[PDB]
């Protein structure tokens, strides 16, 4: 539900 578009989402805090 809103698990797998906040996987996709802090995926994006790795970005340095």
């Amino acid at each position: 539900r809103q698990i797998k578009i906040w996987f996709q989402n802090r995926r994006m805090k790795w970005k340095k």
